């Protein structure tokens, strides 16, 4: 165990997020399986760092089609400030955003009027975890992993004060940390 | 995936993960309470994201992730996306794809060593034979390949091929 | 001189400039003298690097009401498409806000950079703009303060450049057809 | 006046302060009109040293050029980058131009990044210097004023992003900063 006493339960094994992903990635494919020669551009798949590089680089290999990678990076104004833009111009790509957690949905809601500005041919959301707060912004979110509680959860890329990342499950933080 | 273009598979997918478990656990034994800090892996964006979430998942102690985005001027590169914190005393371990003339890696070794770590190693997936002719020490490679241009596991051509759970010989005709 | 064969004609000399921008700053002044006080915020420059600063440090000592600087650094994908490669430091929401732009022409970036700001929800969005080519006299973003309607000839100095050189140039002046050629 | 009761006193008028500027463009110029085909580069960091860099150009006889970085604080010369060159300052003549220089280690920090890119030649111009930075490890061969450790807004200089936009350089008021 990588930190003893500081996981306070288990929500999500390895082996569920492994499982579901694989089953998600069947699904992308099988949506964007008439773009790939009806086109002739790949799904292009836009994270937001640096939580959800674990899941896209497990959706991607998950993925039956053809897939690209864009990052972004961004800070909060302490409504986001751009640290990071994209490489590339999505003009006319099939863009899939890939997220980790959505929970108040804000910065989801302000990167979806973002780059729907920049003109993609398509945009959908897919993200792992879901929280129950997320129903009160509305972003249409086509893929979703799991629904989850709402509690504070690190794990698979998740985080608190950028530890417990490196965890290939998904658990509860105790509070006393 | 990419029927055609793959002429063929240098490293499967298992022989990567294989090697990748062996190096975590060697990684893990030699940094392994005394910091109070988590170990640090720095990346560059972006082909090597694939890799270092692997890797950081087989190495047995904590690890934190920290990201860079560069690009070429026109030996010397430009940071379009710096680190979040400050590494003064950290334990650093830059992770990469592959090395081959490793001007890149040159520079980003100077860089970070001007921030102060307490160690400084470099990890690479991935190493061409032209990177001898590089001064720079590297602690942990993966597998030593001929100079042949892959894709896979990351490795692109035009932003391609990244997705490939494998290693594969791109054929020319492609390139 | 400082660049001897390249500069062929003055099409507008140092003193046009500071006379029209004194102008401008007034102007502005006055339409902002407003909200100055009664928002309790002062106004908001904004200025894509890296042309219009020597416009915008003149522009903002010539307006006669306290206004802020704001820098944004950008870049183009291909050919309006723009790549953002420097944001803004703070927060634009409920601001009174005045795009600072050196000379427009096409205004793909104008229209880009107009509608982002506007995303940010400010209080208030105009542009100002040192210079104004026949392209972009009858375009969609509206700008509310034009320094000069100048030709389509292409011109350096004072900011403008060409392979960023003449940007220290005090004056305006058509580049000779043998440099940028 | 823009700031009716914010400005304790003036400390430089704007009278006082081009007349420096000119002083030092002619002093530069000078200095950097001695062959590499190449012009004189101006290094700013946003966003103090904005208005100084803009009249300072001018005011150097010789043909100069312009980049700017942008950096933040992480704790801390530690430092971000926010905004890198977007040129190859490769075998360039870069002269670091700031607005005031106090702990100075900002301007460490710049010195040993931008060496390490291997200008042909690096030198260092400011137009406020305070005490603690009269002594400091970094050379400056170009110091417009020796001011006290007061301090001072107005003309780029700042605080909470206000009173740049003076034209000259004033004491601030202890009621403001408190
Ligand atoms: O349980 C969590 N573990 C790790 N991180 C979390 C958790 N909940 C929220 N987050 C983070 C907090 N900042 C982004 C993310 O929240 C998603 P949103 O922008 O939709 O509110
Ligand atoms: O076989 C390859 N597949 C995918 N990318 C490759 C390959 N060989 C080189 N590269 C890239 C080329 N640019 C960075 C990287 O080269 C490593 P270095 O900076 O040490 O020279
Ligand atoms: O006469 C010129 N001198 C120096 N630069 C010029 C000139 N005309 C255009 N430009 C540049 C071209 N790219 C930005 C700037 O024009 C603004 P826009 O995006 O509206 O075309
Ligand atoms: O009197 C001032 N008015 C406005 N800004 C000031 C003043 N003194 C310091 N500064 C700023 C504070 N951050 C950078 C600069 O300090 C100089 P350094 O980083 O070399 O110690
Ligand atoms: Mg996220
Ligand atoms: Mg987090
Ligand atoms: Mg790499
Ligand atoms: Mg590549
Ligand atoms: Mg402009
Ligand atoms: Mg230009
Ligand atoms: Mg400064
Ligand atoms: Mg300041």
């Amino acid at each position: 165990e990588l930190y003893p006493g500081d996981i306070k339960s288990v929500l999500l094994t390895a082996e569920q997020i492994q499982a579901r992903i694989a089953e998600l990635g069947e699904q992308i494919g099988n949506d964007y399986r008439e773009l790939s020669a009806t086109t002739g551009q790949d799904l292009l798949l836009i994270t937001v760092l640096k939580g959800a590089v674990l899941f896209v680089t497990d959706l991607a290999r998950a993925i039956p089609v053809p897939t690209q990678f864009e990052f972004m990076a961004v800070s909060s104004y302490g409504v986001v400030r751009i640290l990071k833009d994209l490489d590339r111009d999505i003009h006319g790509r099939d863009v899939l955003i890939v997220e980790d957690v959505v929970d108040s949905g804000l910065t989801l809601s302000w990167l979806s009027r973002n780059l729907t500005s920049r003109n993609p041919r398509s945009l959908r959301v897919c993200t792992l975890l879901r929280k129950p707060d997320a129903v009160h912004a509305n972003v249409e979110i086509a893929y979703v992993g799991f629904d989850i509680p709402n509690d504070f959860v690190v794990g698979y890329g998740l985080d608190y004060d950028e530890r417990y990342r490196d965890l290939s499950y998904i658990g509860t933080l105790d509070p006393r940390v």
